[PDB]
């Protein structure tokens, strides 16, 4: 029903020295100013910034996680961080307020040995939230290739539908999900060249430009709160507008 037709010019919010990382805002209807950051491909700490002025000021508080993260594909939904427990096929839900956590295993997902979903960012699992669901993008350990998406029930942190896109990870740079549609970039992370209607179970044509920069892309995520794409590009924290049709 609602497909992206183009991506606007990016805004640079901050530049830092860490080539790879993520920056994340709350996605739910909450009026939350906080920004969460991780750096590098593994660790057990998150930097919490009160708001965007604090981000620009370098003023944060460390959050110690219950399990090490891997990668740059985490997401925040309803005051919980959803992330990949490094070296396992386990995803973690960590509630920021109560500091409790729950775990979910995806048994037929690649998760080690550099058999990545997105090689460009060493991503095994890309967690995402949009208007239509809470999602995990991953790659099949049955065939070593196919991009799969799990639809979760947020109330039980469990999978309710497994979607096989049939698209080979070798052709994917990165991806995001918006209004129920998976969008996958080319291997250079410059254009979106594949899309899939997740709940309808079918591929849909998509071919549109994403960005002109060639800097390495660590993270790419749609936030339904503001309908922007958030990215981390060679240490540059960027936001892009998106145009729907
Ligand atoms: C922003 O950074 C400057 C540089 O040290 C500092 O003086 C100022 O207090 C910071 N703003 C805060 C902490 O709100
Ligand atoms: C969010 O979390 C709160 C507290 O854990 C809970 O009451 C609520 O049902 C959750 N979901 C939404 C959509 O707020
Ligand atoms: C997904 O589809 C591919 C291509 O048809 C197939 O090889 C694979 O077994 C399917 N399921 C999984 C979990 O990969
Ligand atoms: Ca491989
Ligand atoms: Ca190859
Ligand atoms: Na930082
Ligand atoms: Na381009
Ligand atoms: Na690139
Ligand atoms: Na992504």
């Amino acid at each position: 029903e609602s497909m992206i037709t183009s991506i606007g010019n990016p805004v640079q919010v901050l530049k830092v020295t860490e080539t790879f990382g993520t920056w994340i805002r709350e996605s739910a209807n909450k009026s939350d100013d906080r920004i969460w950051v991780t750096e590098h491909f593994s660790g057990i700490m998150v930097k919490e910034f009160k708001d965007q002025p604090s981000l620009l000021n370098g003023s944060y508080t460390f959050i110690h996680l219950p399990y090490y993260f891997h990668g740059c594909g985490h997401v925040v939904y309803n005051n919980s961080l959803y992330y990949h427990k490094g070296g396992s096929n386990t995803l973690v839900r960590f509630e920021f307020g109560q500091e409790t956590s729950q775990t979910l295993k995806l048994e037929n997902a690649l998760y080690f040995d550099r058999k990545y979903l997105f090689a460009n960012s060493k991503t095994y699992f890309n967690l995402a939230v949009d208007e239509k669901g809470l999602w995990i993008i991953y790659a099949s350990s049955v065939d070593g290739s196919s991009i799969l998406v799990a639809q979760l029930d947020e109330r039980t942190f469990s999978v309710v539908q497994h979607v096989n896109t049939t698209y080979p990870k070798s052709k994917a740079g990165n991806a995001f999900i918006a209004r129920g549609i998976l969008y996958v970039t080319d291997t250079k992370d410059m254009r979106v060249t594949f899309a899939f209607d997740l709940l309808g179970g079918k591929q849909i044509n998509a071919n549109f430009d994403l960005r002109t920069s060639q800097s390495v892309l660590a993270m790419l995520a749609y936030n339904m709160r503001d309908q922007h794409l958030y990215s981390w590009e060679d240490g540059h924290l960027m936001l892009y507008p998106v145009q729907f049709l």
